[PDB]
């Protein structure tokens, strides 16, 4: 396959996802460590539900419990273009990702790439369990 890519400017943030039917954490990742993290009360949710969340829609609760879940969601931006993409569990170079989405507007600047990444989830922000 290619030998690499090697784009001329690139910010990237890693936001795991933690779901338990207590609370969600939200990690916002740079080169392995949190830059970010804010928790919210748990509940209930489907897997479209899961991905809603992801995608930083407000989906339905459901009653019902289930175990911990790890959804991966990457925010790459080069000058001209912002990918969106969402895993169930970790990234894997094989692995579908369940959500994946390509923007036409790019940053000049990590600071207003990462205030565009935050606002997908402003209104979990808003429920944060520490304000
Ligand atoms: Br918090």
């Amino acid at each position: 396959g290619p030998l690499g890519s090697n784009p001329a400017s690139l910010y990237r943030i890693d936001l795991f996802i933690t779901f338990t039917d207590e609370l969600i954490t939200f990690d916002y990742k740079v080169h392995g460590r949190p830059v970010l993290t804010f928790r919210i009360p748990g509940f209930g949710l489907t897997p479209a539900g899961r991905m809603l969340v992801c995608m930083g829609e407000k989906p339905a609760h459901s009653p019902f419990t289930s175990s911990k879940s790890l959804y991966h969601v990457i925010f790459t931006s080069t000058c001209n273009s912002f990918s969106f993409t969402i895993y169930k569990g970790r990234y894997r170079s094989w692995k579908k990702p369940i959500h994946d989405e390509l923007v036409d507007r790019g940053y000049t600047t990590f600071r207003e790439f990462f205030k565009a990444v935050r606002g997908y989830h402003a209104d979990y922000y808003k429920q944060r369990l520490i304000h």
